[PDB]
């Protein structure tokens, strides 16, 4: 059953807008270095978060924090607050601790003052993890915020990026070698004022560079489909939060869900005989499967923090996943009608 | 037979199962010097006979530099610029290795047993060799170079390429420097095979490793026992080393290269080499059209004597490795 997903990839592939945001960008970048507190920001890479809103956008902006000391928040191993007139950030401490919402609400006014000078209409929408733009009331971008420390990961990552039978640990050791980032990110009536890790520049890297041969997808006998697998993964959790847009059982559900789930698959299918383009239809069934295990199991953990599950009832109550259960396994039991 | 190989290279780690952070205290005292200030290690041994020579590459960044390819020997250049630490070292607009050597031959000997690669220390022994870096795109002679596309991938082809290269004073005309990427040499060995898995499980070990150290030991085996002799100074193991890695090009599936076949492949090596010393062509594998067996450079009648040897050890099941 191949032929429909390929046909499902040929569409999505069409959408091939990123030059007004890129002007946008560089616009706020020459602003924002103007301040002393933003000196040394910088873009983190335009990424599409979403596979099928062409017309959706999400840059990081990094800003590095040298020398600085994470504590961790009541055991969620993911949420941190950040520790240190030689620190230029000496306008944001609530005491000893760097306060995100004031962080963020400095980054903020600073661009909707900024949106205002462009010729170009921008409009902030209104309010964590950041600011969204609307270009010209078709294109929205979405910016984040990300503190850049060029030290050693924290410990709860130790255990996890499992990819030494995949990828090798030897690769393992150098993508521990680059920085780590921590996004604003409210952590569960909430802490206001902690960060979470963020590794989506490794996980670009994972994804561009996905074999255990170097050369796979360089050849046709080497022509993989894991990046078709996550596409379509991606694709069917977009079309089913759309159908049940205005039920809020899906709100909750993201593409990131969707790439932690992808990612756990490839460290349990190492090989790239076992992604073979011919056996896509197969592959994405196990994706499927597996992605509907993790919503069964509540259990969806970090690829980078282990002990953090992403599909606790803590932070995703049980209905929702029951929810999208039920939806998915109807789509996979009738070859996926959503995908029209 | 094969028995004998793995032998040697048995022999070659207990010869190395027993280093001096001397050159840290020399970074330290250089670091302080006005010219010297970008200064740093950029990782060795050549010999892997004997392993108490060591050899050191001194990396010292030159920010804004315009290469010019001298009378197009394809791997020599003359250093020019576009405050400047190193004013103190020009000839009019080039910048003299004869100078810098000096007095990088200078701070050596003051803030120290040096001996005038520019120096050599005696503890134990280490190869000082100073390096320019240049974090600009490579120059145009490495354009058709390091052909690695169907061995380690297109893809890592254009991240390596964007690492800096090295310069380091090389006579050819006595102010000029010859391309190096001894660094990139030393990521394409440790980082070998077509699978990234490659020998961190039984199931993909390879020898491609062994190959090169087993070419490296024949030649310095035969340089000592014919040194009385002119024939083979010139021969180095870099020579082995370049060789090596078109044979990689040539073979670039793991599968050409199991550990079981440690003969097989030693003999490919060595017919490779071979075959570069009657044709006397072998290309620097950066620079294609720098062949670094020309007849300007080596005598026929010393490769063909390195020939003939090597073709002897061959056909007598290597004697060269009791
Ligand atoms: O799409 C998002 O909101 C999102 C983006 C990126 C990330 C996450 C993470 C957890 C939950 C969400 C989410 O709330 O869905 C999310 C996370 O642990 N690391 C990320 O990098
Ligand atoms: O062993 C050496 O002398 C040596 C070391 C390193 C290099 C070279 C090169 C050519 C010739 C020799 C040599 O003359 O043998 C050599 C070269 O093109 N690139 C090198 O990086
Ligand atoms: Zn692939
Ligand atoms: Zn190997």
């Amino acid at each position: 059953g191949a032929s429909k997903l390929r046909a499902v990839l040929e569409k999505l592939k069409l959408s091939r807008a990123a030059g007004m945001v890129k002007g946008v960008v560089d616009h706020l970048l020459l602003r924002l270095k103007c301040d002393s507190a933003f000196r040394g920001v910088g873009l983190l890479n335009y990424e599409h978060v979403k596979i099928s809103a062409p017309n959706e956008f999400d840059v990081m902006f990094k800003l590095e924090v040298p020398r600085i000391q994470l504590e961790e928040y009541s055991n969620t191993r993911a949420y941190y607050f950040v520790k240190f007139k030689e620190n230029p950030l000496s306008q944001f401490l609530e005491g000893e601790i760097l306060s995100a919402s004031k962080m963020l609400s400095k980054f903020r006014k600073i661009i909707k003052e900024e949106i205002n000078d462009i010729d170009t209409d921008v409009i902030m929408k209104r309010k964590g993890s950041a600011v969204t733009l609307l270009i010209s009331e078709k294109i929205s971008v979405d910016i984040t915020l990300a503190l850049e420390s060029k030290s050693s990961w924290p410990a709860s990552t130790q255990e996890g990026l499992r990819i030494q039978n995949w990828l090798s640990a030897k690769v393992r050791k150098q993508l521990r070698l680059k920085p780590f980032y921590l996004v604003p990110k409210h952590a569960k009536g909430f802490q206001e004022e902690t960060w979470r890790l963020s590794f989506s520049h490794i996980e670009k890297e994972i994804l561009n560079n996905h074999g255990k041969s170097k050369t796979c997808c360089e050849n046709k006998e080497e022509k993989c489909c894991r990046k078709d697998c996550l596409k379509l993964m991606k694709y069917l959790l977009e079309q089913l939060k759309e159908r049940f847009k205005d039920k809020k059982h899906l709100d909750k559900f993201s593409s990131y869900h969707v790439k932690t789930a992808f990612f756990h698959v490839c460290t349990q299918n190492p090989q790239d005989s076992q992604w073979d383009r011919k056996d896509l239809g197969l592959c994405f069934d196990n994706c499927v499967t597996y992605f509907l295990q993790c919503l069964r199991t509540e259990k969806l953990e970090n690829y980078f923090i282990p002990e953090f599950n992403l599909f606790s009832s803590n932070l995703i109550d049980k209905r929702s996943k029951e929810f999208l259960t039920k939806q998915i396994e109807y789509e996979r039991n009738n070859e996926f009608p959503v995908f029209d």
